[PDB]
């Protein structure tokens, strides 16, 4: 699916846009601004779970481009910990949503958001 | 998530790009050009299933834009049948992949592809 590096960039940017839309739309619920519908949030977090695993395979060898910093590949072990932190946080978010626990969902959501920002600050231009 | 029509366009384009990548990468397997790994295809078709439901909510009222033709909204019943045909075909593809049946997977894949093209020819500029 990624014949040229531009194809990997296009795919990962699309995946990250979708992941961001499914994460960000839950902000009002975790802030108490909109009612918590546990079944709807559980379904949305399943979509996010699915999406959250997709970008990383499109940052393979020779896929420099987009707004991705070169240190993703020169500091691969460190990038892998930023990715793992995020994926571990998605597991926590799923656990909270599957249990229908709003207080745990809020904590997990803030952990996910902090991991998005940590990777942005180190590896996104 | 779609405050302005441009946000709905961005989301749906991202979803359609991902859906296309997960569909298209199975072409060599259904053509007999690459070995069929039933468990890998089952996992990929689950991703595609997930993705295939996402664009349509981003073609709501007042979301004209992108390469979407206006007849999506002026002929809504007809667009809904092109969308349903495609989603019905994704159910067939999932059934084949879950059963590990390559011959059924090939048929279902060609049905999905024909439904992509049918909607493209009528509703994509
Ligand atoms: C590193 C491990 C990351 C984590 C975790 C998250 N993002 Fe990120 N993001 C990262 C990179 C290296 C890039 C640039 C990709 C490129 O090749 O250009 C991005 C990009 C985005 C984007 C823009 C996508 C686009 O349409 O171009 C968005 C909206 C984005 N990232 C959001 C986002 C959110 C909401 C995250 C947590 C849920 C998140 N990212 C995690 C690196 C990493
Ligand atoms: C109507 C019911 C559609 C079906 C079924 C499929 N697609 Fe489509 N697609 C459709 C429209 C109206 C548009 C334009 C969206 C816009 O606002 O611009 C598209 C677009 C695409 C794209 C381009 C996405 C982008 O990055 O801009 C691709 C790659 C695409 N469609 C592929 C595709 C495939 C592979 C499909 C079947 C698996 C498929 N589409 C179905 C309408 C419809």
């Amino acid at each position: 699916q990624f014949a040229k590096p531009e194809d990997a960039v296009k795919y990962r940017q699309s995946a990250l846009t979708l992941m961001a839309s499914h994460f960000g739309r839950m902000t009002p619920v975790v802030k108490g601004q909109a009612p918590y519908d546990a079944a709807q949030i559980k379904a949305n977090v399943e979509v996010l779970k699915t999406l959250s695993a997709l970008p990383w395979a499109a940052f393979g060898p020779g896929t420099e481009g987009g707004d991705a910093r070169p240190e993703i590949w020169s500091d691969a072990a460190s990038f892998k910990q930023k990715q793992q932190a995020f994926q571990d946080n998605i597991v926590k978010l799923s656990a909270a949503a599957d249990a229908g626990d709003l207080d745990k969902l809020r904590a997990a959501f803030g952990d996910v958001g902090a991991s998005c920002k940590a990777c942005h600050d180190a590896y996104r231009k």
